[PDB]
């Protein structure tokens, strides 16, 4: 009822947060090794490239514009459908021939673990 939960302004990054993140396990501040399950599906079809383990630094030149902007406001244990614009996401400069030029494709961001630097030698 009445559109999706939007971070940018008019549309573009439309992250509808379905499961929030339960009390105790809550959103991380900017400087943590944060881990997501990101499965990519098409605008008019189904799963294009299903990649379940993406570990990365919070607020860093690594992930797409659709992830990095909504990444400081992600409560620990979410399941949230990100309908991202083609210039913000992988589309023309992206991951071809699987992910196409143009078309705003959906990608579900499910937060697994927010860990502050995991040291293992």
């Amino acid at each position: 009822m009445r559109e999706w939960l939007d971070i940018l302004g008019n549309g573009l990054l439309r992250k509808k947060t379905l499961v929030p993140g339960p009390p105790g396990s809550s959103r991380p501040v900017k400087g943590q090794v944060v881990t997501v399950h990101l499965q990519t599906s098409l605008e008019n079809g189904t799963r294009v490239q299903e990649e379940p383990e993406l570990v990365f630094t919070l607020g860093d030149c690594d992930v797409i514009q659709a992830l990095d902007l909504s990444v400081p406001l992600m409560d620990v244990g979410e399941t949230a459908m990100v309908t991202a614009d083609s210039k913000y996401c992988y589309g023309p400069q992206g991951r071809s021939p699987y992910i196409p030029p143009h078309a705003a494709l959906c990608l579900e961001v499910t937060l697994k673990t927010a860990v502050d630097g995991p040291d293992l030698e």
